[PDB]
């Protein structure tokens, strides 16, 4: 096939997006609504999410997408 590009990706750019809690779902994932108005599912990874205070509709939180991953994300609850 003339010139056939080959199906291999490089840079990898994940987005820290910031919104607010949708819905609390007990999937170990969160439905988050954007300012933007798109509603993402921010995931908590890791057996944290069990001890963590499960994150309630209406409080505002960031969590980490790949834009092609716009789906889902992950959780990005600032701890210091």
């Amino acid at each position: 096939m003339a010139h056939h590009h080959h199906h291999h990706m490089a840079k990898e750019d994940t987005i820290q997006m910031q919104g607010e809690i949708l819905e609390t779902l007990p999937n170990a994932t969160f439905k988050v609504k954007l300012e933007n108005d798109h509603i993402v599912l921010g995931h908590i990874s890791g057996k944290m999410r069990m001890h963590y205070i499960r994150i309630s509709p209406g409080d505002k939180v960031t969590v980490e997408l790949t834009p092609y991953d716009l789906t889902r994300a992950r959780i990005v609850f600032r701890a210091r």
